[PDB]
């Protein structure tokens, strides 16, 4: 197990981290957001930046960024962009998304940003080495919003992230039933088993997926999202219940 730290926080051992997703069309509302979200307890803020309007200006991203890094001088930040292809609110071109990141990486604002893996392997490796260039982790992403791959197709999914150089592979499904969330259950755990060499994030979306955002100690998801008034995907719950249920596993 490569582990990551960001700011004393330790991801990929001990009690599963809690992420919570900060969503603001613009710089007021972003920093409204960030001022609210530094009163509620959790282990890492993520931006979903793709909820902002003014993605054109590359300076208007890093101007919302900097807003909340000084609303949270010392949370572990993680500058995500969700593409709509995989669930997100808005299109943009590959090379603006490229940019984006760059310029988030350059910054030195956030400690982390994800890379869809399904970008493609030239552009992700490159952007990959370009963090690891400047010491920001990759959080590298699959989600899937309609149904359950098998659990070999995540497996061998999650193992590509591991390839491309991903400091931690993330997949997020859809269950259409009770056996696709036991499938997501055995994926995660066949990495833990089998495939342990980085901190995997797993995720079986929804209602019927939320035991999946609980269980990460049993079965080895090594974060999971928490809502503090808006859910940034279905099956989120509080963040304080989320923590409960947490520290209840942990100590049993
Ligand atoms: C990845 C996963 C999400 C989820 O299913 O909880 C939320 C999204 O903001 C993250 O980027
Ligand atoms: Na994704
Ligand atoms: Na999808």
């Amino acid at each position: 197990m490569k582990t990551v730290t960001v700011k004393n926080l330790i991801i990929g051992e001990g009690m599963p981290k809690i992420i919570v997703s900060l969503m603001g069309r613009d710089i007021n509302s972003v920093k409204a957001e960030a001022l609210a979200y530094r009163e509620a307890t959790f282990d890492i803020l993520e931006w979903r930046v793709d909820h902002f309007m003014d993605i054109a200006s590359t300076q208007s991203v890093l101007t919302a960024a900097r807003v909340i890094r000084d609303a949270m001088p010392d949370i572990p930040l993680l500058f995500t962009f969700r593409s709509a292809k995989e669930g997100g609110e808005q299109t943009i071109t590959t090379q603006h998304y490229l940019t984006l990141n760059r310029a988030a990486i350059d910054s030195g604002l956030v400690d982390m940003i994800d890379l869809e893996l399904f970008t493609g392997d030239a552009d992700v490796k490159a952007t990959v080495d370009y963090a690891h260039a400047h010491n920001v982790y990759v959080v590298m992403s699959n989600h899937d919003f309609h149904q359950t791959p098998s659990a070999e197709e995540m497996v061998l999914r999650l193992r590509k992230m591991q390839a491309l150089g991903a400091d931690i592979p993330k997949i997020a499904v859809m269950p259409q039933s009770k056996h696709d969330v036991l499938t997501l259950l055995t994926a995660t755990l066949e990495m833990q088993q089998h495939y342990a060499d980085r901190p995997v994030i797993t995720m079986s979306m929804a209602k019927e997926g939320v035991i999946s955002r609980l269980a990460g100690e049993v079965f080895g998801s090594a974060a999971t999202f928490g809502a503090v008034k808006q859910a940034s995907a279905p099956g989120q719950i509080a963040v304080n219940d989320l923590r409960s249920v947490l520290m209840i596993l942990h100590n049993a």
